């Protein structure tokens, strides 16, 4: 019984769990205690489910008498279920603790054991991501205290009219202003900046205390709605200083933390790859490839001799086999597939009548030919030889689908969805002529071999989304019903809608807009109501982790196997071909000063180009640097002339000519405004690029990026090919359907003319006449190019929820929207994001990582010296003892003993934390007593810290105190905090930001953090030219945008406003930074479309001549290029720091030997390294075992062995430091034998690590 269980008592319980999961989805949360019959039936099925669970709990309890975590989860689920049922019966919130049933779907993981393994693989590589979760916590706290000492309470005023107010006439979205004494936004002509305002977003986005700032900093770190906060601060305090906060916050907490996380994950995924390689899981894929090749390579013997004729069907088969494989049916079927793609991609909205007949007759004349080829494939090759090859099973699928989908279209049952578009996948056969086919086939082979892993990793992601959908639906079900007219399409009302909302939060787009709604649904910016943001924070930070541990893992662990498979094929082909052939047949220009001065002049010209006035034309600034170009080109013209005589042509020299030329052929037009000038000026922007050839190190990175982009071409091509098919499907589904009338009552263009009355702010007593306009969506699936653009801006995760809910409403061509007509059409978008936004954009990053790893693994000197032994011997050869400065004076000795110990350091580490806590309690609306208490507390803390500084200066003396890098930054904080006090007793805030900087001392202590940060910082410093490509790209694109879109008028109702414009180089760079962050960049692109008003200053013809059609190729290309360059820099840093990222810490290394160096300490002061004799005899006693030894007996055979390890060329009296080092390194690992003393000296000297005679101190 209590052991009888059985086997079928689990499978029954699992089915009950699934039934509970389904019954939890049909439930509909109603707004205000409403209900229907289905909910009443589910409330009684819950009783049966609880009875079953209680019976299970009791039976399992009496078999064991529960220590397992899963059993504990079951127990605490059933107990709280009983509690909820009893409380509901008693009270006849009780209906809030039913949110423990959304935890029942977790029992599915308990049931199937193939998912427990994957769940452990998921939350086991999270422990490494705990030194990057603490750095994030420190950065958020530091920036929240800094923005609290800078922006506390400064965003509580807005324009209010000068009549009957209390309303904010600052338009539908009010923005903070400033009184006419500061430098913030000034109210309009007929408005007044008055205090007494709630806040920018109902009071949730503020810096009023260390609860509202900790959330604003997190939201800005997630790179969502950070420009909104930056602009709100810009409209409240000024525009000069606030950008330094929000730019550094994202550079450090969103572009460096992301790099750290990516590096740790990519180094963590390589250890398991090594473990699998040691176990030998790649062999199974290796054998399957060759055996399948031979199992198809030997079928020709059967098929070529199946029709031996010693009735007469040989008439055709003896030539059908040749004809269909004679390089004619290849280039003819490819041509037919090209024609089919032509007829599929030529369908737009409102096409001519002949085109729809051409595409109706070709779609049949080509299907007939493909079916004829189908029957010929079955005949000339045989049935089995047809269904061997993978491409030959998908082609049968496509042809049978075409045949079965013509019927549905001709019989008028369902509307076309796109089926023949899968025939364009056959265009991949073009790769067979080049070498980019073995890798592509191998990648698909690995993807198909790993299916029980992909479909199992996606199952936990689906379970996560389902669980967080039911929990969110219980929390916010029906509570999003606000009085305002907006329907709030992203709610938690049903299961499909709550799934869409959770998926949108997972992608991250507008994740803060849903949380701002879930906060007001539980009250407002109050204490208990706002504790609901923990749901969204946890969902975001635990969904974007599984989204990087499920997709990047697949991409990396499959693309690493694909490379090994391709290498195997290449090696086998090379060996076989080699065997076959062998077996069968047997001037002052070149000076430094000129180059350096020309490089300096290049920078001068670039800065002169970046300082031009975009909007203004007749200005003095556009004259001086419009005149310095005259002299500037004179030097550059000269430079070519006297260097021409040294030659009689490299491509860089041709570029420098071109450049010098434009300039030249420009101030000579001196008349032809006729564009020309204005299309020859936007070509000076090539100046920076003439420094590539004169800045060796900058040419190398350009060449490396060119090799990288040549290598990654297959991924881009097969991603564009897939996006094309998705665009064609979108055209089939949504052509001419996403049209809307301004009046939401007319569903026809002929019905959408005239005017209509709209009521402002949903007030029936405030009528307003507005015109009726039949308008399309911002991005529409009308033709194939518009579909491509819309899908691109969907894959960038920008504005995709708007397009999704506009596509859901569309029902018929030339008709308006219908609320939630086809919600099921969201599957198209979900699939697109899953494939083209989560999988294919991670395959590219995995490919970059794998290629860089292969480049780094090329030879590595390939000569012994195990991967740690290089550093071990290098350190044993270039390690010197460290200074200690034991005080000589007897009093200074006691003082330095006081400040050198755990007590003083750990008490300072407590005072620092107390000071930060005291800095954290700073609300908006503090009493005078609170503030004057804070002042005295700050004075006391700074007095204590300056007394600590005095003590340290006295103990360590002024060279010793100042030598430590951490005691020179402590001096600056003390001076700033000591200037702060005196200036507070009568630019004062610049010194108030010094005290909060003392918190970094706590981040300094403790390994892990201090090692990862240092290694990544020195990796960023080791590659200063990879990060200069991004600077060059930003400069060039900012100048181009400045020249093109400079003159667009700044209306605050559009996306080119006072805050976002191209009218200055800093502002253009900020706009490009925002676009790189991916913050409504498509809105800026649309606001830069042709047909806008020019600025009043920039010069009738001025109807709408501002804005160019260049915006598409500007913004899309900038996005792609910036993403490529950022990923290049990230992976370059990761691979430069790939020793720390995978170190296998159970072995010796820098951690186990820098300890040594220290452990020498005592037995040494200033350098020297001479032993006490009694050190070599007390060693192990402190040294740790996994490196040296474990506190055991000095004569332990193994420790006496440490004595057997004797003089390595020195003197027993005083070991020359390094001595013991090597000795300990040699005994720890790579133990050699007797007589291998100069043999080791040549084991290093003969290949690498030039000794430089140093063996004078190490011989034997
Ligand atoms: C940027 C501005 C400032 C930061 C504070 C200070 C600058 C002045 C600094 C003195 C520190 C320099 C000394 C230093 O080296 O610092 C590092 C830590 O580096 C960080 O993590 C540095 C952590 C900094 C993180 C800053 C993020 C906070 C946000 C900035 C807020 C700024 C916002 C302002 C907004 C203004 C709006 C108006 C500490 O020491 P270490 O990690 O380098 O390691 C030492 C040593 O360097 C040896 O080289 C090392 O040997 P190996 O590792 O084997 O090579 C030994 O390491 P192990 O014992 O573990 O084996 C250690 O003996
Ligand atoms: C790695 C790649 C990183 C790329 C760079 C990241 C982003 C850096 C953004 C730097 C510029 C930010 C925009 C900015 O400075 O704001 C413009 C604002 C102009 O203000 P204004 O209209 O004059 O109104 C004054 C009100 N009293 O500001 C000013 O008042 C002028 C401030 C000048 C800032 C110069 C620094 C720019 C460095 C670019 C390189
Ligand atoms: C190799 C294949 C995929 C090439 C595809 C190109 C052809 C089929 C497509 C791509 C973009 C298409 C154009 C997109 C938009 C318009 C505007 C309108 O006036 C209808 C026709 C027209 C002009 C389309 C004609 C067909 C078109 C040119
Ligand atoms: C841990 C993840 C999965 C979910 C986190 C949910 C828990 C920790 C949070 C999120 C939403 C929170 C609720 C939000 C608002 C209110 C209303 C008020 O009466 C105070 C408590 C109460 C009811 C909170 C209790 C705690 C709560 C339920
Ligand atoms: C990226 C490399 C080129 C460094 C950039 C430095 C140069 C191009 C930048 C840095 C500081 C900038 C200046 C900062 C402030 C102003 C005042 C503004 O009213 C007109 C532009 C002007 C005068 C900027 C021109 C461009 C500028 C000189
Ligand atoms: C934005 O620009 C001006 C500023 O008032 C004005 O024409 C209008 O508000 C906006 N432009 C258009 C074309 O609506
Ligand atoms: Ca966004």
């Amino acid at each position: 019984i209590s052991i009888v269980e059985w086997k079928p008592f689990e499978i029954i319980i699992l089915l009950t769990i699934f039934a509970n999961c389904v019954a939890l989805a049909i439930y509909i949360p109603f707004p205000e205690d409403d209900s229907n019959a289905t909910n009443s039936n589910l409330e009684r099925v819950e009783y049966l489910f609880l009875i079953i669970f209680t019976v299970e709990a009791f039976l399992k309890v009496i078999a064991y008498g529960l220590r397992n975590g899963w059993n504990l989860l079951d127990f605490i689920i059933v107990v709280v279920g009983l509690f909820s049922a009893i409380l509901e019966q008693a009270t006849k919130d009780v209906k809030a603790l039913r949110a423990f049933r959304v935890l029942r779907p977790l029992r599915l993981v308990s049931g199937v054991p193939s998912l427990q393994v994957v769940l452990n693989s998921i939350i086991k590589a999270m422990v490494p991501l705990l030194h990057i979760a603490l750095l994030v916590l420190f950065v958020i706290i530091i920036y929240a205290i800094i923005g609290l000492e800078l922006f506390m309470g400064k965003m509580h005023k807005t324009c209010y009219n000068q009549e009957g107010i209390a309303d904010v006439p600052a338009e539908d979205d009010p923005s903070p202003c400033a009184l006419e004494t500061g430098h913030g936004r000034q109210c309009q002509n007929g408005t007044v900046c008055k205090p007494g305002w709630d806040g920018p977003k109902h009071g949730i986005t503020n810096f009023d205390n260390f609860a509202f700032a900790m959330l604003t900093v997190f939201q800005c770190i997630t790179m969502e709605g950070w420009t909104d906060v930056l602009y709100w601060v810009n409209d409240a305090v000024g525009r000069d200083w606030p950008w330094i906060y929000f730019v550094t916050l994202i550079i450090i907490g969103s572009f460096f933390v992301l790099n750290l996380v990516l590096g740790v994950l990519s180094g963590e995924f390589s250890k398991e790859r090594e473990k699998a390689k040691a176990r030998g899981d790649f062999q199974k894929l290796r054998e399957k490839q060759q055996l399948e090749e031979d199992l198809k390579g030997y079928l020709d013997w059967i098929t070529q001799a199946e029709d031996i004729d010693p009735r007469w069907n040989r008439f055709c088969r003896r030539k059908c086999r040749a004809a269909v494989k004679s390089n004619v049916f290849y280039w003819l079927v490819i041509f037919l597939v090209f024609l089919n793609t032509l007829t599929i991609a030529s369908e737009h909205y409102n096409q001519p009548n002949w085109l729809t007949e051409v595409q109706d007759t070709a779609n049949k004349a080509l299907l007939a030919l493909f079916t004829a080829e189908m029957l010929l494939k079955m005949y000339s090759l045989g049935l089995q030889a047809y269904f061997v090859s993978l491409f030959n099973r998908f082609d049968c699928f496509v042809v049978c689908g075409g045949i079965l989908e013509t019927i549905l279209v001709e019989t008028k049952i369902m509307s076309p969805l796109g089926i023949s578009v899968l025939r364009c996948v056959r265009l991949l056969r073009i790769f067979k002529i080049t070498r980019y086919w073995n890798s592509l086939s191998n990648l698909v082979a690995s993807l198909l071999n790993s299916v029980r892993s992909i479909a199992s990793l996606l199952l936990l992601l689906f379970l996560f989304i389902i669980i967080f959908s039911l929990l969110g639906m219980q929390l916010f079900g029906g509570k999003f019903n606000f009085d305002e007219m907006q329907t709030r399409r992203s709610t938690f009302d049903n299961f499909p809608q709550s799934l869409l909302t959770v998926f949108q939060i997972l992608t991250g787009e507008d994740w803060n807009s849903v949380m701002y709604d879930g906060i007001m649904a539980y009250g407002g910016p109050s204490f208990p109501g706002m504790l609901v943001c923990i749901y969204f924070i946890i969902l975001f930070i635990c969904g974007n982790y599984i989204l990087l541990n499920v997709f990047l893992a697949i991409a990396v662990d499959n693309l690493a196997d694909a490379e090994s498979l391709t290498s195997a094929q290449k090696e086998e082909e090379e060996e076989k071909e080699r065997k076959k052939l062998a077996r069968t047949a047997s001037r002052i220009v070149n000076d430094t000063i000129f180059t350096n001065l020309i490089l300096f002049f290049i920078l001068l010209s670039s800065i002169s180009l970046a300082a031009e006035d975009p909007v203004q034309h007749t200005s003095f600034r556009n004259h001086i640097l419009g005149n310095a170009d005259y002299v500037f080109t004179s030097i550059f013209t000269l430079e070519i002339i006297l260097k021409m005589t040294a030659y009689g042509r490299n491509y860089f020299n041709i570029l420098d000519l071109l450049v010098v030329s434009v300039s030249l052929i420009s101030f000579g037009i001196q008349s032809s405004a006729i564009n020309v000038v204005k299309i020859l000026r936007v070509l000076r922007v090539l100046r920076p690029l003439r420094a590539i050839n004169r800045a060796k190190g900058l040419k190398h990175v350009v060449q490396c990026v060119f090799v990288a982009i040549r290598t990654i071409g297959n991924i881009v091509i097969v991603t564009t090919l897939l996006q094309f098919m998705f665009a064609c499907i979108g055209v089939q589904l949504f052509k001419g359907k996403l049209y809307t009338c301004s009046d939401s009552s007319k569903q026809t263009e002929a019905e959408c003319k005239g005017n209509y009355i709209t009521y402002k702010d949903g007030e029936v007593d405030h009528p307003i006449i507005q015109p009726r306009s039949w308008e399309n969506s911002k991005f529409d699936f009308d033709n194939v190019l518009a579909a491509m653009m819309a899908l691109f801006t969907v894959s960038t995760f920008e504005g995709w929820p708007e397009l999704l809910y506009r596509s859901i409403d569309s029902h018929t061509e030339d008709k308006g929207p219908i609320y939630n007509y086809r919600v099921e059409i969201s599957i198209f978008f979900i699939i697109y994001i899953i494939i083209i936004a989560f999988f294919m954009m991670n395959i590219f990053v995995g490919f970059v990582i794998v290629t860089f790893q292969e480049q780094g693994e090329q030879e590595y000197k390939n000569c012994e010296l195990d991967k740690n032994q290089r550093q071990c011997v290098e350190y044993a050869l270039k390690a010197r003892p460290l200074r200690r400065y034991i005080p000589k004076n007897q009093h200074q000795y006691k003082v330095w003993y006081v400040v050198n110990s755990t007590y003083f350091e750990y008490l300072m580490f407590v005072l620092i934390l107390l000071n930060t806590i005291c800095l954290a309690m700073q609300h908006y609306g503090q009493s005078c007593l609170f503030k004057i208490a804070m002042n005295i507390l700050n004075m006391l803390f700074t007095g204590l810290f300056t007394v600590e500084m005095i003590l340290k200066l006295i103990a360590f003396k002024p060279k010793g105190y100042f030598s430590d890098p951490w005691n020179v930054f402590d001096f600056l904080i003390v001076i700033g905090s000591i200037i702060d006090v005196i200036l507070s007793e009568t630019s004062i805030t610049f010194f108030r930001l010094f005290r909060v900087m003392r918190l970094v001392k706590l981040l300094s202590r403790g390994e892990g953090i201090r090692t990862l940060l240092w290694t990544f910082i020195k990796s960023f410093q080791a590659l200063p030219y990879v990060a200069l490509l991004i600077v060059m790209l930003f400069f060039i694109y900012a100048v181009i945008g400045m020249q093109v879109f400079g003159k667009i008028a700044l209306n605050d109702t559009t996306e080119i406003n006072r805050n976002n414009n191209f009218q200055t180089f800093p502002q253009a760079v900020l706009l490009l930074f925002r676009c790189a962050t991916g913050e409504a960049w498509q809105d800026i692109m649309l606001a830069c479309m042709p047909g806008k008003k020019c600025a009043p200053e920039s010069e009738t013809e001025g109807e709408t001549p501002c804005g160019s059609s260049f915006a598409v190729f500007y913004f899309i290309s900038f996005y792609m290029l910036c993403a490529f360059l950022i990923i290049n820099l990230f992976v370059a840093v990761i691979m430069d720091n790939f020793d720390y990222l995978t170190r296998d810490w159970s072995i010796l290394g820098p951690h186990h030997l820098d300890e040594f160096k220290r452990i020498w300490a005592e037995y040494d002061p200033e350098a020297k390294g001479r032993i006490k004799h009694l050190d070599v005899v007390t060693l192990l006693r402190r040294i740790q075992p996994p490196l040296g030894f474990g506190k055991l007996c000095p004569h332990r055979v193994a420790c006496k062995r440490l004595v057997s390890m004797n003089m390595p060329l020195n003197s027993d009296g005083t070991v020359m430091f390094n001595a013991t080092l090597f000795a300990l390194v040699r005994t720890a690992l790579r133990i050699k034998t007797e007589g291998n003393l100069e043999q080791a000296n040549e084991e290093l000297r003969a290949i690498i690590k030039k000794i430089w005679k140093r063996t004078s101190m190490k011989l034997l």
